[PDB]
């Protein structure tokens, strides 16, 4: 409305800063301008600005935006030259699409290497010093590094530096069909992070607040992020250096550069109001000071405060990252190739795919599978096809409720996304509830594995935390934190149940065990039928047959102890071995 204002920005910058200039905006022309930070901000502008509904100004990395153009979200915008000289030309370039400039340049976003100068005398300028220096601080009972693994703009500095890029620019044009994630340096930033969490020098679940966390309490000895986080760090009492970062083989590291943009709503009428604000009193001096003293953006793109705050060797040093950087596309093909490549770290450092195997997919998609959307079908895809299969393999048993309800709901939220739309779910949690499948996986797969030789309140337990994930991951009541905390209960559950005693050779068998000799009666039946059917006499195969239905009257008893099946087991691979002559 024309009263009110809304802003969305992101809860990671000076909101603080923009609800203050909000208050010297209605304490002083009659406009009250109260200021947002909402959840995935930038994934909702669109299913919310395609039904006319928006924030009156949309902050962002200049990378999303331009997608905003190619749906028409965005307004166009104009000023004069008393100030477009008041800032910077080459942020004006950031913003421009197809000549319609599509939002305001306020400032330009780099990731530095943060260190601790109580613990470091001088940081690892080259990216192979840190291994060395993990296993040194490995005795004073600290770490080395920590960052967000979880969003790929972190690690795309280390892939980038030998090499790895997102799309070719040639002669005017960026080439879509010419990708640079699966290339050759690309693989060697990925595997390098690999080992790094592997060998316990990192953790594959850090992600921002707990790397936020982590640093500046002070127990790794390093960190990376952009400018706006420096301010919980002066608030937090670390003494740091801010400074380029590491030159993985010997080739420095490679930041994508974002501009903090402000576009305008498409259907607004608010367009007069919007382009109001940010120039007379936030993009100046004495707006730029108050979203700079809560979360500091780096380099403001104002001549007349980016000349002060330029003394600041914290942003001298933002700059020397920034400039062996690369300002990102604004294309809307941008998107799709940031979840391609978000999808890989996550699967690399975890351990769901090789370094090879993930970059080959992210590369795949990035080219064509422009659909942030489609992405998400495919994983669901591959779940099934290895739950399906993990099914017919293990069922019967403590596992088949699990099973089946993971199924049906790698089902249900498949559609959520596709033509059903009607989505019981929220937006928010669509991801988790995604990766939490794999969390199913992974657990209906260690419980497998290494439960089947205990007693059967061990893989009752497991089995019923399953089923209570799966419930969680397809109930819309429970939150994104609500699941996250419910998949941390079935990883602790994994270790107390190994604490359960393992079955007695006197115990009646479980399942689980009668599970193993029934594999060896398919094992047998199968090379039965191929070495020996017609091939050898008919003698031999008759008491060879005669050991299979005493191997199952085994089985068809109850009252079998472990120590009966063990030894029958032994028998047939001892009578099909009688019966290769
Ligand atoms: O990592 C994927 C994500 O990266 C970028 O987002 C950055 C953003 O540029 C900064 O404003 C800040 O919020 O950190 C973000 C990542 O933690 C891209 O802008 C975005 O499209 C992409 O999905």
């Amino acid at each position: 409305e024309e009263g009110k204002l809304v802003i969305w920005i992101n809860g990671d910058k000076g909101y603080n800063g923009l609800a203050e200039v909000g208050k010297k905006f209605e304490k002083d022309t009659g406009i009250k301008v109260t200021v947002e930070h909402p959840d995935k901000l930038e994934e909702k502008f669109p299913q919310v600005a395609a039904t006319g509904d928006g924030p009156d100004i949309i902050f962002w990395a200049h990378d999303r935006f331009g997608g905003y153009a190619q749906s028409g979200l965005l307004a166009e915008i104009t000023p004069a030259a008393a100030f477009q000289d008041k800032l910077y030309p080459f942020t004006w370039d950031a913003v421009r699409y197809n000549g319609k400039l599509i939002a305001y340049p306020i400032a330009v976003e780099a990731l530095s290497l943060i260190y601790n100068k109580d613990l470091l005398p001088n940081p690892p300028k080259t990216w192979e010093e840190i291994p060395a220096l993990d296993k040194e601080l490995k005795a004073k009972g600290k770490s080395a590094l920590m960052f967000n693994l979880q969003e790929p703009y972190f690690t795309w500095p280390l892939i980038a530096a030998d090499g790895g890029y997102a799309f070719k620019y040639a002669a005017g044009k960026y080439d879509i069909k010419d990708v640079g994630v699966d290339n050759a340096g690309a693989k060697a930033g990925l595997t390098f992070l690999v080992d790094l969490i592997k060998n316990k020098h990192m953790n594959a679940d850090t992600d921002y607040s707990i790397a936020e966390a982590a640093f500046n309490k002070g127990e790794t000895a390093m960190t990376i992020n952009g400018p706006w986080a420096w301010s919980n760090i002066d608030t937090s009492a670390v003494n740091y250096g801010v400074t380029v970062l590491p030159t993985f083989k010997g080739q420095p590291s490679k930041p994508f550069v974002g501009v903090l943009s402000a576009g305008i709503n498409a259907a607004s009428p608010n367009k007069e109001l919007a382009k109001e604000f940010l120039e007379n009193y936030l993009l100046t001096d004495e707006g730029l000071e108050a979203v700079n003293k809560d979360k500091p953006l780096g380099a403001v793109a104002l001549k007349s405060y980016e000349e002060e705050l330029a003394k600041d060797p914290r942003i001298a040093a933002t700059m020397e990252n920034a400039q062996k950087g690369e300002i990102m596309p604004n294309i809307p093909q941008m998107s799709a190739f940031w979840y391609a490549v978000r999808t890989a770290v996550i699967n690399a450092a975890s351990g769901r795919q090789t370094v090879d195997a993930a970059l080959a997919a992210a590369q795949t998609n990035a080219v064509d599978s422009n659909n942030q959307a489609q992405q998400m079908a495919q994983k669901l895809d591959q779940d099934s096809i290895q739950l399906r299969n993990i099914k017919d393999n293990v069922q019967g048993t403590d596992y088949e409720k699990p099973v089946n309800e993971a199924i049906t709901s790698v089902e249900k939220l498949k559609t959520s996304l596709r033509a059903n739309s009607e989505t019981v779910y929220d937006l928010n949690s669509i991801g988790s509830r995604v990766e939490a499948l794999t969390d199913v996986i992974e657990a209906i797969t260690f419980s497998t594995q290494h439960l089947a030789n205990k007693v059967s309140q061990a893989n009752i337990d497991m089995g019923f935390g399953i089923t209570k994930l799966v419930i969680r991951i397809l109930d819309p009541f429970a939150s994104v934190d609500s699941i996250k905390a419910q998949v941390n209960d079935v990883k602790a559950l994994e270790q107390k149940v190994l604490t359960y005693p393992d079955l007695k050779p006197t115990d009646r068998a479980t399942i689980y065990t009668k599970s193993k000799l029934d594999k060896e009666i398919w094992n047998t039946r199968f090379t039965r039928d191929k070495k020996v059917l017609n091939v050898k006499e008919f003698k031999v195969y008759n008491t060879l047959n005669k050991a299979i239905t005493h191997a199952v009257g085994v089985q068809l008893n109850p009252n079998v102890t472990v120590q009966q099946v063990d030894q029958e087991i032994v028998t047939l691979q001892a009578a099909l071995q009688t019966a290769l002559k």
